């Protein structure tokens, strides 16, 4: 019935993105992507603190997809044999079916194709939704990302401008709750299912254990910070599915952000810290005016600098002493100051 | 002094909404209305779990008030001598005199009438505020509802076009503090009064113990499902007097949305999830594309599925395959698959 | 090399704000601020808790510093020998080198100059960020205030029409982590270091024991209540530097309300509660429209009420029977009512 071309797209995983163009003058598609579940434990902190994540792809978050308002997006949702549990997705971008919760309800070994139109632009989250206390369970054991729909003349300033982005990037936030034994040591499981009863006890009080960025505390420190030059203008897309976040560049700005994540709406600009309410995401657009490291950190610092939510940029480039410099290096305290 | 017309109002429980015009040629009138305090033992889990609520008109919410911009509102606050402690009420939407808290203190055997001018268009919060402590304690025990005051043109999209409703919600998320004793079982009191010092406890660590919707967990699931057709455009008003939510529309969206609630503000278009601040209202226009349940969560999902805040709606109509569909049912992974 | 007239300022104590012009005809000036690093312990609550506070200048929180766009800011930063951790400042308004944090970190007995460009305009927190988990340590012990950058026009309502305010204050607000000893009373140590182990245990759990303007409980009320006048027109200036906020003006409203904080948007209207994001300043203005008491809350009311979150506004003037009046004292309910 629906007679349109296909394109297969590979999706790789966060914090990249497959690639796309932003504006396009090609008509709508049937775009086709693919996601494995895969039932794994994970090491999601700098101490070794291992969990039994529930992943799409292998990734926490799942990866970003990437296509246009008026596509339609073909899913096909694996669930291997290995895994043990049922698994579905819920799109957040598509209309009907509980986002396709309804539809894509899978036993392992099974697979299952759903189809859904991309009639709203942004960024959107899609996650597990298995049915009632399950659903909370899949998400924060790690089964959520995000998807982008694009305007087909790509971004707009929300005052007849365009914007281009020159990189993107995805971060994923994710809230962990890790069973504590009577010492406080967390506790470790042989599979998902037994350690379902302890962590809904975690869960119950609200208050996580670990917050981290792209699976892990650390993932996106050190020789896996994120890279940029000077004078490029860099999207970064944050989805939380569960918990409220604040995303805040350290040293930066938001130049153009979408907090609630929906590009029908114009961009609020030069935000110093903006707003992901906890089942969205946001995007936000910063051209880089200073070389050096950038932590991008969840406002919370607690959250950011003890429970695991800081992701680092690196950014090449000549300083502007124009915007900042150091006057004088520290001295001692003059002997004659009152 | 005040010569204009007067009009009575009877309330009817959430999450229905008395009868009103939306767009009016009426004039200015009086409006009048009565709230009758109410005490009592409540369920709110499906467990069977109670707490001494306290009330406006017997339920959490208590009801929503409507009315136009220019109005006066007249409302006559009654505290039956069967009830044990001072009550009184607060009115965001109001101006001056803590939002009539500071006029409508009564005790029990009492009655006062207040009336405030509705300057100020949007959805508020109403809320008991007898004093010091008192004010949460009154507030999360269930003494909370909301108040609309539209424009006399009705709503519209902040873009000159007119917008209207074919049915209307009042939502309004309740957190409980509910008290457990050693082995984590809920405790059971037979007054306020001999709840409140375990209740300050649980409320000073600022975990809910159950979040819901309309009082109870459950409340507007199965036969109390919110009904709707599709192509019918929908307002859900949601209110939280005390704490944050996030709502959430599962297989919908908000296609207008005033998440700070106030109608001299443009909506925004297209979200995914929304953000009422607690001691706030906001207002989210859908219009019904796909039959079926839907559910209306806050989208802390561990709150939606663990601590009871769920709503369901059923919506009628015919399923658009071309919004949606689900191309080929759970299969068997092929063989030949890699 | 940069030759533009230089003005040092005198910073005041909050809540109150050093002397500035809104709309000004001058050009780019350098302004010289002086801030000192006090470690200090300091009276938090109202039964005389203290804590081992981190300071700028001695206050929580640290001073408001007025600018306007185009500006250069040199701060002075000293870090006295009395003192016993390193301090550095890490501006929200500033571009590069971690907000200056990166440029800026002294040991006691030290100073150091920064300079930065006030590109950006908004209120904007600034903060103490030595590295690590010194970072929310020393954020949470009280180092943390908030810079203005006016457009050189002043404010404006986002449609061409000028906004002036009569008064301005700063509401600093504080989340504040003090250990307990096992029956639950609060502990005392003799120095921040001291303190350290027992604090981080607290704030790895995320739940305040206090949140406080101005420094303490009580600080804002009493003779300490903000004062105004009928007609005024008042910026209420609001930084939360770790934690969101939901500010309320209880019997007012907020007319014009930047609650990103940055006045390259327009502001939204009318609004009952707001939302400053953990790492942030935001800024209402409210025109006072009755005399009274006013109260000024987070809209956790639990928080404001139970943790210490409530300011007062004394407000003179003549009382306005058409907003709101007592229609009937409280009175005894008529026997014959049903
Ligand atoms: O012996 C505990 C010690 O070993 C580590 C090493 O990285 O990890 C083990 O213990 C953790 C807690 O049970 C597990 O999460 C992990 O799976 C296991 O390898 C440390 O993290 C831990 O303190
Ligand atoms: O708005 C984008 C997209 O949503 C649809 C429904 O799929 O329209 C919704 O929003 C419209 C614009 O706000 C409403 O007028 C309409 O009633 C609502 O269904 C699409 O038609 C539109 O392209
Ligand atoms: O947090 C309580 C308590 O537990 C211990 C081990 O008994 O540490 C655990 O908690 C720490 C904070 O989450 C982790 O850093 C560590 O991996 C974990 O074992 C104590 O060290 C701590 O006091
Ligand atoms: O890219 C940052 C990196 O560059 C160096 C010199 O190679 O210094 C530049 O950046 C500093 C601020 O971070 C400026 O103060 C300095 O003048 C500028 O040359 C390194 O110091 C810095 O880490
Ligand atoms: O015996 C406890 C058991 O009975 C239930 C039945 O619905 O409720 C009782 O106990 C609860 C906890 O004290 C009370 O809240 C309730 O008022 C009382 O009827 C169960 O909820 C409970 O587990
Ligand atoms: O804005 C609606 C309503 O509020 C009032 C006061 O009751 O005006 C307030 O807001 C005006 C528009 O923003 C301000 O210009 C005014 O100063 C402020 O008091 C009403 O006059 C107005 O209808
Ligand atoms: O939550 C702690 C602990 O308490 C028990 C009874 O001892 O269950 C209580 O808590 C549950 C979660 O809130 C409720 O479902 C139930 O109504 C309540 O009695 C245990 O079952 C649980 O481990
Ligand atoms: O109203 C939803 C209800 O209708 C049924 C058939 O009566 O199926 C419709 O909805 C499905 C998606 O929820 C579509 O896939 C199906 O093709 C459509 O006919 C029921 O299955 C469904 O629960
Ligand atoms: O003896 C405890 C009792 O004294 C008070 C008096 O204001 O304060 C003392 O104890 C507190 C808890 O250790 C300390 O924070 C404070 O520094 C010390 O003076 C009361 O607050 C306290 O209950
Ligand atoms: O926007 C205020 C201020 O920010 C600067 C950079 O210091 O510009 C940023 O924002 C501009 C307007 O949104 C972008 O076009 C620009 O690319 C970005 O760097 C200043 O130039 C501007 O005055
Ligand atoms: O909060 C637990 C418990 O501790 C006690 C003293 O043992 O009070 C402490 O906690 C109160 C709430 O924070 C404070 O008001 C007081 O300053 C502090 O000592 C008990 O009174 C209370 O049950
Ligand atoms: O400024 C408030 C203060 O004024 C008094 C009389 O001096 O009353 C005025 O305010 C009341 C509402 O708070 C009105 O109902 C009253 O009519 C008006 O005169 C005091 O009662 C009040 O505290
Ligand atoms: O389907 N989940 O356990
Ligand atoms: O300025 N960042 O914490
Ligand atoms: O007036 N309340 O307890
Ligand atoms: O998509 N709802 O959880
Ligand atoms: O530098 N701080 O401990
Ligand atoms: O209306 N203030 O809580
Ligand atoms: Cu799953
Ligand atoms: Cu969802
Ligand atoms: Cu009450
Ligand atoms: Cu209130
Ligand atoms: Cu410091
Ligand atoms: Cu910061």
């Amino acid at each position: 019935d629906l007679k349109l071309p296909r394109q297969r797209v590979d999706l790789v995983a966060p914090p990249f993105v497959h690639v796309h163009e932003q504006a396009t003058k090609q008509g709508p598609k049937i775009m086709e992507f693919k996601l494995v579940v895969q039932e794994k434990k994970m090491v999601i902190d700098e101490k070794g603190t291992t969990f039994q994540a529930m992943t799409f792809n292998g990734s926490m978050p799942g990866p970003l997809m990437v296509v246009h308002e008026g596509d339609y997006v073909e899913v096909t949702l694996v669930n291997p044999a290995t895994n043990t549990m049922p698994h579905n997705i819920d799109f957040h971008s598509a209309t009907g079916a509980l986002g396709g919760g309804a539809l894509t309800l899978i036993n392992p070994g099974e697979q299952v194709v759903l189809r859904w139109k991309a009639t709203r632009t942004g960024v959107f989250v899609y996650h597990c939704a298995p049915g009632g206390p399950m659903i909370p369970w899949h998400v924060v054991s790690g089964m959520n990302g995000a998807v982008m729909v694009l305007p087909r003349d790509g971004l707009n300033d929300g005052h007849g401008h365009s914007l281009r982005y020159d990189r993107i990037y995805y971060i994923g936030e994710q809230d962990l709750y890790v069973p504590r034994d009577e010492k406080g040591n967390f506790k470790s499981y042989d599979s998902p299912g037994e350690a379902y009863s302890d962590t809904e006890e975690v869960m119950r009080k609200l208050t996580p254990t670990h917050v981290v960025f792209n699976g892990k505390a650390g993932a996106l420190t050190g020789k896996n910070a994120l890279n940029a030059n000077v004078g490029e203008n860099v999207l970064i897309v944050h989805s939380q599915a569960n918990r409220d976040s604040r995303p805040h560049l350290i040293g930066g700005h938001g130049d153009y952000v979408w907090e609630t994540g929906k590009f029908s709406n114009a961009p609020e600009t030069g935000l110093e810290t903006w707003f992901i309410r906890g089942g969205s995401a946001g995007a936000a657009l910063y051209k880089f005016l200073q070389p050096g490291i950038y932590a991008y950190v969840t406002h919370n610092l607690i959250e950011a600098a003890n429970l695991g939510a800081t992701a680092h940029f690196k950014v090449e480039g000549k300083w502007n002493d124009d915007l900042m410099t150091q006057v004088k290096a520290p001295a001692d305290i003059p002997t004659g100051s009152t």
